[PDB]
C-alpha cells in the first residue's frame, strides 16, 4: 500500500495543482499497490478558499491509479480553479490482500456521512474487531469491512468525549493509537481542524517531506512529551512552506530532497504550517530521481534487466580492489571476526531473496567451512527452528521490510544469535535492527518482479564469503579465480542481453503453452527455481523448477513430446550429470531448450535450441544463466498481453501478513 | 533385472516341475519390469539323467513371462517326464541397456553354440568393448550386442587356458570378475561342471535360499580365501538331499524357504556336490537367517492394483511398524535396532537426513516434530544435492539415510562419504540385507511388508511413523515433555483407526477425481505440518497420473506464486486445526479474493470453512505432528482414481532410463 498526502501552506495552487500532485504521487507508489486507489481534499466552490475547509470530498474508484486519474477528471460538480492558500490533501494505493477491491474499502476512510475525519492506513489493526464492536454500541454504524475504519470511527469517538473546546489534534490521535494494536501508518484530516494533518506510525515507513524556498529554523527537531519557536520546522521570516507525507521516498524526491524520517510512535502534527514531533533530523536524501525514472524503456524491469551491467558494478564499487585482490564490506568490518569464530550460517528470506540464498550456498560452504542451512522465512518461523548464541543468522531482504523476513530478524535476536542484514533500503527495519549488515547499492527496484536485487544480492553474498576465506593460503588462487571473474562479469552480462533477439524468437514458440518445466542442479538449481518464479510471476505461465537429480524419482513422468522443457547444462563439475539428465529428458520424446556454455560444441550440436552463454567461474555462472531466463519471462508476457510491471493478484514488498 | 535359478541336489524333479518353478521365480520378479526372459536347462531326453547333463538347452524370447512360458510347453522334441535326481536350471528377465530387446540379446547368454558355459546377468559392464575386443583376437566370435557376452565368452577363455585339468569352476569365475568392471549379479552353468552353481555379485543384489528335510551343518558360513571340507561348508548333515534357491530379490524365494544368505561384493559362491561354499581373494562369515517375510504380502489378494492394496492396507502396515516398539500399556518407545548406539546419538549435535523422493518427503513431514523433541538442528538434504555441493559433515552429526529399497545410488553414495568424516550413520530401510542398512552403523527396518506398487505410499506414512518413534526415544528423559510424548503416543493408538475413516471417504474423492479428469494442472497449498502433505501429492499426481500438479507453500504465495490463481486453476488447499490455522485461513482468503474455488482437505469440526467452502475433503483430527499422514492419504487415492479414469495402468512404471545403447 501507498500513503501520500501534499499540504500547501501559503503557497497558492488551484484544485487541480493538488490533485496533479496527488495522482502524481500515486504513481510513484503505485508499485507498491494498485487493486484500488482514492483521494481525499477539500469540496466546495467558495472563491474564498477559507470557507472551504469544512467540505471533504472523497474520490475513490477501483482498479490502478490511472482509473482513478480519469474519475477525478471530468466531473460536473468540482470545479478545478479554484485556489488555495492553504489546503492539505490526503492519497492511497491499495494492495486488496482480502474481500473485494471495491472503492468502499479504498482509502481514505471516513467517520461518518459527513467526514469529519478522514484517514489513511498502510497496515493491520490486529484488533479491530474488539474495536468494532466497542464503536458499534455506542451509536456509530460502519460501512466497509476493512480494519482502518475502526481508526476513523474511534478518531471520532475520542473528539465527541473530549474535555476541553479545542483539544489539539495531536491530543485526539494520541488516544486513538493507544487503543490500536498491530502495526500501523497513518495521515489524519478533519474539518475541525483545517490545513492540520497529523502523522503517526508503528512499525511501518511514514516521513515528512519539506520545501521552501526560505530558510528553515532548524535541522533536528525536538521530540515532545506531553511548542514554541524553538521546537518546530518551519520557514523563518515567511509562510511559504509545501509538506509531503509519504510511506515511500520516491513520491518526494520529485518535489524535494529533504525529509524527516519518523520513528515508533512519533506523533508527527503540522499547525499553522509548522511541523512538530510528539510522543528528528532534517536530512538530504541520496537520491537522484534519474534512479526512479523508465529512461528509453518501456518497463522498468526492463530497464532494471538492461541495467544489471551497471548495478553489479555499483554492488562492488569501494569493495573490490581487483590490482591487489582484497575484499572489503565495511558494514561487516567490525564484526567480521567474531563472525568467524561461529559454528554455523543461517540464511533467511523469502521468495527471489530465498533463491539468493540457494545459489551461494555452496560456494559459502567451500570458503567457509561452515555448515549453511538456507530457510524460508515463513516455514523457519511455523517450526521454531532452534537457533544458538554461536549462530551467524543472514537475513536477505531487498526492501528490508518484509514481514515474515522481519518477524524471523527478531526470533533470532531473542535467541542470542549475531544478525546480519543484506538489505538494498538504507534505513529500513531489517538493516536498523540487525547486529551489522551490507547495503547491496542496486539502486531502486520499481519493478514487482526483482531481477536487479537477485543478481547483486547473489554479488554481496560472494564478496562476504571471499572475506570469510583471505587468510588461507590454500585458497588464495580459488579467490583469485573468482575474483577475475567478477571484474569480468559486468561485460559478459552485456554479451548475454545481445542476445535478447534471440530469445524473443523462443517466446513466440512456447506463449500459447500452459506449462514449462525447467531443470537444473547444483549451482544452477537456484536458478532454475527463480526462473520458474519469475515465469508464473508475469507471464501466469505454469512454470515449474526441478531438481535434474531427482527426475529419475518420479517427476520424468511428466515429460512427453509436448511437455515444454528448459534445462541448464554448464561446463562445471556436475556437466556429465546433466548430460544424463537431458538423455533421460530426450528418451522420453522431450525436445527441450539447453541454456549451455558456448563452447559446448557436443550439446550444441545434439540439441535444436540453445541458448549460448559466455563462459564464467562456476560459482558465478548463476547470474549469467538467470539472465536468459529473466529475458524469456519478459517477453513471453509482452507475447500473451501482460504487463511486466503490474502482474495481477498482488504487488511489490509483502510487508504484512 | 530379475535373476532366478534352482539347484536340486538328490531330491527328485521331474523336467517339467524344474520349468514350472523357473517359470513361478520369474512371475515374482515381473513388477520390476522387463521387455525379456529366458531360461536354461539341461536337455536331452535320455531316462538316466546322468547321461542328460552334458546337453544345455536355452528358451529365450522377447516378451513378457507368460509368453514365455508358452514356449516351453510348446516344444516337441522335449520330454517333460524325464527324473532329475541332480539338475541347476535358472532364469531371467531382461531390462534392456546394451542392446535392443529380442531372442539373441536375452538372457542366459551361451559361451559358443554348444553351450559350454552360459550365464545370466543383472546389471551392466563397463570395460565391455575393450574385453570384447580381446576375446575377438583370441579366436571368439560374438553374436549379441549386449554386454554380458563378453562374461560367457570370457570364462570359457578361462577354461580353454587352465593350467590344470580339474581347475575348479570357482577359480574361473573369480578369474573372470577380476577382469570385469562395473556392476553385475551373475549366475553360471557349464557341461564341464554339472550339477554345480557359482554365483558373484559387485554393486547389485543376490541372494540363496536354501531347504531340507535334513539338519543342516551351520548357520554361519566362514568365508575361504586363496581347503573346503566338512567345518568350512553348508550342507545336509546325515543325507544329501538338499535344495538351492538363487535370486536377486527374496520375493522369489520367500514361498519355497524363508533361511537365505545375502552375498557381500567379491563373493564367489559355489555348490559342488550339493555343499555350498563361499570364496573370496575371529573369522568373516554370511550367516544363514530367517525371512519374516510370507507369499501373501506380494499378492494382489481381492484388490485390482498393488497401488490400491497398498494404499488401503495402510491401517495395517502402521500397526507392523509399531509392534514390539510402542507400549501403549505405560507410555514407552523401543527401537531394538538402535539399542547399543542410542547413547551416542544423544551426544550429537545436529540431525541430517538424507533421502530421494517420496523419502525425502518423509524428512520434511517430520522435521518439525524432530527440532522439537530433540531440541537439536535438523538439516533435511536431497541426497543428489547433498553430493553435488559437498556439504560439511562432522563427526558429532547424527546422519539418517531413508530409502525404502535400501539401495538408491545417491543415498548410498551420501552415507559413505558421511561414514568418511565420521560421522554417525543410520538407516531407515525396508528390504532386509540392502546395502544401506547394512553400511549404516545402526537402523530400523520399517517393516511395513514389500512394496510392490511404482509409487511409494504405505512406505512414506511407515518412514512417517518411524521416526516420530524415534523422535520419542530421544526426549524419553525430559520431564517436561512427559504430557506431549503421552499426546503423540495416544495418537498413533488411534491412527490405524484414523485412517480407516479416511480411506472410508474414497467415494467423496472419486467425485473429485472427476471434476479434475479433464485438468492439466492443479496446485496443492499447504504450510507447516504440511508442507510435505503438498509436495508429496504433488510428486504422487505427477508420477502416476501424468498432469503438473506442483505443491505450494502456503506462506510463499504473495511473494509471486499467487499469480497463477484465477477462476480456471483447479487448487487444493490443506488447513488443518493445528497453531498455523490461522494463516492458513488467511492463504485461503487470499486465493479466493483472486477468483479461485481452491478444494480444501479440512477437519471433520471445521464447521467455519466447510459451510464457507463448496467441495471440502474431510479427515478426522489427530495430533498436529500426526496430522500429516492422515492428509497425505486422500491425495494417495486422488492420483490413483484420475489414473484410472484416464485408462492407465497404475502398476505399469512407465519412467524409463536412458535409451537403449545399439551400437
Ligand atoms: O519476483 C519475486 C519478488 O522479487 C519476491 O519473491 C520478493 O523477493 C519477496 O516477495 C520479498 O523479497 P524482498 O524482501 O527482498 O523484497
Ligand atoms: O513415488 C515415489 C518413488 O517411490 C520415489 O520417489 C522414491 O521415493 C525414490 O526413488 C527413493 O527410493 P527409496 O526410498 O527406495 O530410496
Ligand atoms: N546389461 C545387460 C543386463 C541388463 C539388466 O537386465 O540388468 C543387458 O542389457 O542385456
Amino acid at each position: 500500500c501507498g500513503i501520500f498526502a501534499y499540504l500547501n501552506y501559503h503557497v497558492p495552487r488551484t484544485r487541480r495543482e493538488i490533485l496533479e500532485t496527488l495522482i502524481k504521487g500515486l504513481q510513484r507508489l503505485e508499485y507498491r499497490g494498485y487493486d484500488s486507489a482514492g483521494v481525499g481534499f477539500d469540496g466546495g466552490n467558495d472563491k474564498d478558499w477559507e470557507a472551504n475547509a469544512c467540505k471533504i470530498q472523497l474520490i475513490k474508484k477501483k482498479g490502478k491509479v490511472k482509473a482513478l486519474d480519469e474519475e477525478v477528471h471530468k466531473q460536473q460538480d468540482m470545479d478545478l480553479d479554484i485556489e488555495f492558500d492553504v489546503h492539505l490533501g490526503i492519497a492511497h494505493t491499495r494492495w486488496a490482500t482480502h474481500g473485494e477491491p471495491s472503492p468502499v474499502n479504498s482509502h481514505p476512510q471516513r467517520s461518518d456521512k459527513n467526514n469529519e475525519f478522514i484517514v489513511i492506513h498502510n497496515g493491520i489493526i490486529t484488533n479491530y474487531k474488539d474495536l468494532k464492536k466497542f464503536l458499534e454500541s455506542k451509536g456509530y454504524d460502519f460501512e466497509s469491512e476493512t480494519d482502518t475504519e475502526t481508526i476513523a470511527k474511534l478518531v471520532k469517538y475520542m473528539y465527541d468525549n473530549r474535555e476541553s473546546q479545542d483539544t489539539s489534534f495531536t491530543t485526539l490521535v494520541e488516544r486513538v493509537i493507544q487503543q490500536l494494536e498491530g502495526a500501523f501508518a497513518l495521515v489524519f484530516k478533519s474539518v475541525h481542524f483545517p490545513g492540520q494533518a497529523v502523522g503517526t506510525r508503528r512499525g511501518s515507513p511514514l516521513l515528512i517531506g519539506v520545501r521552501s524556498e526560505h530558510k528553515l529554523s532548524t535541522d533536528h527537531i525536538p521530540i515532545l512529551y506531553r511548542v514554541d519557536s524553538t521546537t518546530c520546522l518551519f520557514p523563518v521570516e515567511e509562510k511559504a512552506v509545501e509538506y509531503y507525507f509519504a510511506s515511500d521516498a520516491s513520491a518526494v524526491i520529485e518535489h524535494t530532497n529533504r525529509v524527516i524520517f519518523l520513528e515508533d510512535d512519533d506523533v508527527a502534527a503540522v499547525v499553522d504550517g509548522r511541523l512538530s514531533i510528539h510522543r528528528r533530523a532534517v536530512q538530504t536524501l541520496q537520491m537522484e530521481l534519474q534512479q526512479i525514472m523508465k529512461g528509453n524503456f518501456s518497463s522498468f524491469m526492463q530497464k532494471e534487466i538492461f541495467e544489471q551491467p551497471e548495478s553489479v558494478v555499483n554492488t562492488m564499487r569501494g569493495r573490490v580492489n581487483f590490482d591487489d585482490y582484497t575484499v572489503n564490506l565495511g558494514g561487516l568490518k567490525d564484526h567480521i571476526k567474531e563472525i568467524q569464530r561461529c559454528r554455523r550460517l543461517i540464511l533467511i528470506a523469502c521468495g527471489t531473496s530465498y533463491h539468493a540464498g540457494v545459489a551461494t550456498r555452496q560456494v559459502l560452504e567451500e570458503l567457509t567451512e561452515l555448515p549453511v542451512m538456507v530457510e524460508l522465512a515463513s516455514d523457519f518461523l511455523d517450526r521454531n527452528t532452534p537457533v544458538f548464541r554461536d549462530d551467524v543468522c543472514f537475513f536477505l531482504s531487498q526492501s528490508g521490510e518484509t514481514a515474515d523476513t522481519l518477524m524471523g530478524l527478531r526470533y533470532c535476536k531473542e535467541r542470542g544469535a549475531l544478525t546480519v542484514g543484506i538489505t538494498n533500503t538504507v534505513g529500513s527495519s531489517i538493516s536498523r535492527e540487525t547486529d551489522c549488515g551490507v547495503h547491496i547499492n542496486a539502486g531502486p527496484e520499481i519493478g514487482v518482479a526483482s531481477t536487479k536485487a537477485y543478481t547483486s544480492q547473489f554479488v554481496s553474498l560472494v564478496m562476504f564469503a571471499l572475506m570469510m576465506c583471505d587468510d588461507r593460503i590454500s585458497m588464495q588462487e580459488r579467490r583469485k579465480e573468482i575474483m577475475l571473474g567478477l571484474k569480468r562479469l559486468p561485460d559478459l552480462i552485456k554479451e548475454v542481453l545481445s542476445m535478447d533477439d534471440e530469445i524473443q524468437k523462443l517466446a513466440t514458440e512456447l506463449y500459447h503453452q500452459k506449462s514449462v518445466l525447467i531443470m537444473g542442479r547444483g549451482y544452477h538449481y537456484a536458478t532454475c527455481l527463480e526462473g520458474a518464479l519469475k515465469i508464473k510471476e508475469i507471464t501466469y505461465m505454469h512454470s515449474e523448477g526441478i531438481l535434474a537429480g531427482e527426475l529419475k524419482h518420479g517427476p520424468l513422468a511428466l515429460v512427453d513430446k509436448l511437455m515444454p522443457v528448459i534445462m541448464i547444462i554448464m561446463r562445471d563439475h556436475t556437466y556429465a550429470k546433466c548430460q544424463n539428465a537431458l538423455q533421460q529428458v530426450v528418451a522420453r520424446q522431450g525436445r527441450p531448450v539447453v541454456i549451455c556454455d558456448k563452447e559446448d560444441t557436443e550439446t550444441i550440436k545434439n540439441t535444436k535450441r540453445t541458448i549460448k552463454v559466455p563462459h564464467s567461474v562456476d560459482c558465478l555462472q548463476g547470474i549469467l544463466s538467470v539472465i536468459p531466463l529473466q529475458l524469456l519471462a519478459f517477453h513471453l508476457a509482452v507475447l500473451r498481453g501482460y504487463d511486466v510491471d503490474f502482474p495481477r493478484n498482488l504487488a511489490k514488498s509483502v510487508t504484512v501478513e
